């Protein structure tokens, strides 16, 4: 996909300037940090509007994939001026004065400007350092322009939108990701069903240890959680071992080969199937001790605690959200984009920490990373990748 | 299922007395009409408190299963009071006074009191006079109460709520249900797989006519918009019988009848789970001429135009998406109630309004239903279901 | 006046098209549920009105309208360079194109664009007059004028639709503000001719100065204005009668001053019912719904402002606001189709609205006998309202792409 | 009516108390600032116009109001068990006792009690009309009428504190648009006078018919008669006197005839110019400062409502609108004391604002001479404004505690 390779800031407030080189994987930045983090984030989706609100000279913004970003603000006349240049020679040009009262047309042809040239194609994830907070306030999409508005008045008109998954969103999500994935299956029923037809069909003209093994198959069967609408296959093995027994020919094989075979690959499809959210499951399970969270078959999706009773996600506190939301953010099951975290290491032990960078990279999304810590404990086993950012100051 | 039987108005108005009589099925009220459906409404939704807004004396409702319920605004030291006293003695008191303030605890002893004796087993759909401008007024739970507040500033403090099914409503409620059968279709497969094994596992121990009408199956079932995610019945079709042509055991044998039955069995469990929805789009689509209301698999629920164009539900007339939300309320998919109905009359097509009744009562819900018409059209041909109150 | 003579959509909504030839008087339409109906009334309003802004919110072709003084408004919407503009363009050939996105945005100096255009040419003058079928529950919100109703419209607009025209029906109150200033027009103008008939009276009979059966028909006139509401600030007229009979019986110029009297009074008289012709004939075609009470006005002395209200046999009088939803929708129409209104083109979309049934087959009757000249266009289900008027019934069939 | 005869207060702003004694026709007040003048004027004002809930907004014990007719209305404000309340009592003895802190929310049922208080009782009927200090920049700020007010209201009470009572004054839209109204029942009344008049004439000549200085006394008065904008719609006199003439020339009872005209125009002449008494009265009085201008009226050509305006020597007319502040202030002041008000007692805070020193020496002659009966109210530093009326000046001095 698309990744970010290099920001060139020049004169940000007229004081300092800074150069980084990035690298397409995870980037731990250690050492103005959180103004670095707001500049990469409004670049990358493309809301070119907030940088009529930042006193600098020029900031290039370089792509992997070769395309470049140049903007650049300039004051003529005694008036200030936007001129964004990209990569193929679209400058574009408008007065910051409409910007201002726009806040409190031009919107509309910048996302004209940004569709047309591929520049949204990756969105960015922005996770703010008082998310905390936030997501108290709103205890109570609709949350993303409210919350946004809000934070932008309290902490400056220059802060990104607020694009970060809710729990919300992240158990609709997978609900959604169950039905999907049910309908599948579904689906490769009908298949094989067809199939397993056809195949006994013809080779039933041709003329103890698979018996073991479909009642291994039969019983794990049973035993998944994903099978909550069908738990027959031991009781229908016994028939099948009943109908053996009282009394063999070569189609008899082929037919004990057919049940072992769509036995075998309706549970190889269940496993495909159910493998990115098992995997998400999975790496969550890894941190958490108390609980784990789990399905139940419109069917349930929550925490399970070893005595049974089952509990909202919301039951949570702030330290297992931020946890949730994040590694949520680092899988496939996510939207393609660019994690941009500002502060992990908040309302997290130090297990956790040890660790959080292992499981976002072993997840093996390929979206790109990028985080500023100030704790050692977030960046250790990971040297090679530090970025240490020391701005010039003129 | 409970019904009504027996209602006693007395003085309301301080200058008017009726008692009406009922029945279990379509009552059409021909023809102070409007304030007796206002009533019913309230005695079924356990409303009790709209009642202090009303200058009456004393009402009897009667059910059919025996349930009396009487209500009396009693008048000591210048001062209202609403007694409700049920069939089996259960007195509730409270002053009306007191319940206008709270209105612009009380609420929650009375619901408290419904939920205790179940006087809200049976809910009311009722259908007003204005349903037009209020819908679109919604369309731009949550909307039944707001409109009901709005509506009841409007005309009256004591008009019952409105939660009549809003054409979104119905929309989500229909995408809901093909959900469900989806799911039901896919544990039916599941069943349908292990038994089928089974029974031809049985066959092998067990020692063109046929294949027609496995064709004609595949034929409909291929042909079947309910076939989304699978559509191939003709092709395997197509390869069992080259292999005939290719090679006569019993098991052969055995083995047709189980694929016969299987297609016949998976395509009657489809129809019988596309049943609610069918005899309901099947009512619908008998009305509308140039337009046909269908599906399509994320689901989709729109309007099929005959070009093969679609569109949503919302971009019906006035007229269309009354004639919607009455036939789902005598549905057996639409929560069950005893649906009011004032004027059903209003912008419809003459030749709808001779249709509507018998459509109405042709799902056979098993529900009661009162209507209160003006126009003869609606109820022509109904002369013994007439109760003329007079 | 100006009257409509036909209508061509074509692809509203890109699905249909319709054509229809009208009626200068009368046009009662009928169709199908959901046939496009209510969009035809909505076309015309907004092409009538010369409120163009609004198609800008419909998707079709073209559209001709086409007047009976022949104007021929072709309004064309196409989407050339993937942008949709709006080309209107009337007989002399003034097209006007603008940009479709301007118009949207306005609504939430192309106003004055159109303004500009629509009184520099021959667009306005006649103002149709909208009745919503929404107009019984818009009365109850709010409790309006003719000119007055921006907030009313901007409600209806929100909840029905970004195409919808704007609210001109006379409310109840316009109604009886009208009727005011008509009764106090007409006192002046009664005022104003009994100056000049003194003047001319004096002058007649001092000049050519150099009987059983006249006494009879000057008492009769005399006992009429005495029986005349329109006389309510003085009904001395059998007194003074009765001191001119005192003169004559206690013993040429006595036939002279009959015959003046007598002409002086039928002129009067016949200035009286000429003057009060609109409002009495108005007031009589309402009343020929009403049962328990009827509609009136009293002259009572000792006061001014002269009250105009419902009246019972009691004799209670009571404001206009006293009547029901069902009497108030009777109340606008007729004023709609009365000559005390303004010469417009009356469009109502269902005159069946918390109506009885008897109510339903005298409507048109009433309506058409108050003979206005006006264009009346009415879209009905029921066969009550349409019954007597065979030949003016119109049948929507939109022919389908 | 009713005028105050006596004002007791008692420790209002809890430090100072005063008792003074009025007249009922005119109160000059003088004195100093901060002895509390303003203050016993909103006291007054908000009294009589019975808003008694803007008194949980002024610290004080006791208020007796006493009228002329007997009336002794107690207000009393007490701060028992640390609760405050305001316990208005009144002759007969209605007290309603209400908590102070139900009225502060309230302004941001208590209404009704209020409303139902007043009208059981004999509290309104009044409707004082109360012209404040800051009207000057008031009426520039909202460039309104006596009951169209909320906005100006708020915005008034905000600048000036919670305790300010409404402002009832007339704005000059209103006094134009009243004087309308006043020329059209005027002008019924010249109507009614007219059909009456006529029948009169009738019998008064038929009976007496069985001359050269009468001919130039008629002449007079036709010329009059067209020289009279008030006949601004009928002005044939001086050709239907002509004519009549000319029939006499070309050859007892004809004398009868001239004799009867002569009367029948005279009481004509004499009920126009009482109709019109007040108005004109009005209209001159105001006049009488002005001196670039002149107020009057126009009886237009055109269908009706004649125009009032300004009109110049030169010829040009000229809204009411064009006048300055001070001359608007004349215009309202003079109005609330003259007889085509309403009934009521004419609260002036300082009769001085916006005006120059020959205008205040008349302002107090001309309001007494229209000659209402009002009670009239001023406070005043001047001693332009209180000359010649000595016997009616009252000089505040306050009793500190
Ligand atoms: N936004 C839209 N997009 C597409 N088709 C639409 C849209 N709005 C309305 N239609 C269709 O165009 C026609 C317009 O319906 P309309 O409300 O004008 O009908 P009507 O005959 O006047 O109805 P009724 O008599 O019931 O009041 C209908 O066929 C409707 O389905």
């Amino acid at each position: 996909i698309r990744t970010i390779s290099k920001i060139e800031l020049s004169k940000i407030h007229n004081r300092y300037n800074l150069t980084v080189d990035f690298f397409n994987d995870l980037n731990v930045i250690h050492g103005g940090k959180s103004t670095l983090i707001h500049v990469i984030a409004n670049i990358v989706n493309g809301d070119f509007i907030r940088f009529a609100f930042l006193i600098f000279e020029e900031i290039k913004a370089t792509y992997s994939d070769g395309l470049k970003i140049v903007i650049r603000r300039d004051k003529i006349d005694e008036q200030s001026f936007i001129s964004v240049t990209l990569s193929n020679g679209k400058y574009i040009k408008f007065a910051v004065g409409e910007a201002m009262a726009t806040v409190r047309m031009l919107a509309m042809d910048i996302d004209k400007f940004v569709k047309e040239n591929e520049l949204q194609k990756v969105r960015a994830s922005y996770f703010p350092a008082f998310r905390t907070m936030l997501e108290a306030w709103s205890s109570s999409s609709f949350y993303n322009r409210k919350a946004s508005a809000f934070a932008r008045e309290l902490f400056g008109q220059f802060l990104p939108s607020i694009n970060y998954p809710s729990p919300m969103e992240i158990e609709d999500r997978l609900r959604e990701e169950i039905r999907r994935a049910q309908l599948g299956i579904a689906a490769y029923e009908s298949r094989t069903f067809s199939e397993s037809f056809v195949k006994v069909f013809s080779a039933l003209f041709d003329n103890g240890e698979l018996l073991k093994e479909i009642e291994g198959l039969a019983i794990a069967q049973d035993s998944s959680i994903k099978n909550g609408y069908y738990a027959e296959y031991s009781k229908v093995y016994e028939e099948i071992r009943s109908l053996i027994n009282r009394n063999v020919e070569n189609s008899v094989s082929g037919a004990l080969v057919v049940y072992r075979d769509a036995l075998r690959d309706r549970q190889d499809y269940q496993e495909k199937a159910f493998s990115e959210i098992d995997n998400y499951m999975s790496s969550v399970n890894s941190f958490l001790e108390d609980k784990e969270m789990a399905y139940d078959f419109y069917p349930k999706v929550g925490l399970k605690f070893p005595d049974g009773s089952w509990s909202p996600i919301r039951v949570l506190s702030s330290g297992e959200r931020q946890l949730l939301t994040m590694l949520y953010a680092a899988s496939k099951m996510g939207d393609d984009a660019i994690v941009l975290i500002d502060q992990p290491e908040i309302s997290l032990h130090i297990d956790w920490q040890e660790d959080l960078l292992k499981r976002m990279l072993s997840q093996l999304s390929g979206r790109q990373i990028i985080v500023c810590t100030h704790s050692p404990s977030i960046a250790t086993g990971y040297e090679d990748f530090m970025i240490n950012i020391s701005p010039e100051f003129i």
